[PDB]
């Protein structure tokens, strides 16, 4: 604040210290799901890593 | 005291000793008080001793 010099009133305005806050949260669940039959796993899938896991 | 010599009245008037007293009291408070604004102290007062204390 500011005040005039030699002012007959000597009151000073109190400055105030106010911290603020917000919040961060986990919100989503990202997933990839696959299902195979025993026939597909036995016969169709030849390389599990290249055919299933990497995609 | 005094009494007549060879007086058949052999009675002596006993003297008495009285000590007196008076009290001295501390009763007054002499003071000289001054007040200076921060503007007066910063700007108006040049040398504090001979301008404030000695008076």
């Amino acid at each position: 604040n500011r005040r005039d010099l030699r002012d007959p009133d000597r009151t000073v305005i109190a400055s105030e210290l106010v911290e603020h806050s917000f919040g961060v949260t986990l919100d989503k669940h990202v997933y990839a799901a696959l299902k195979f039959t025993d026939e597909q796993r036995t016969l169709d899938i030849r390389d599990y890593t290249k055919q299933v896991l990497m995609p």
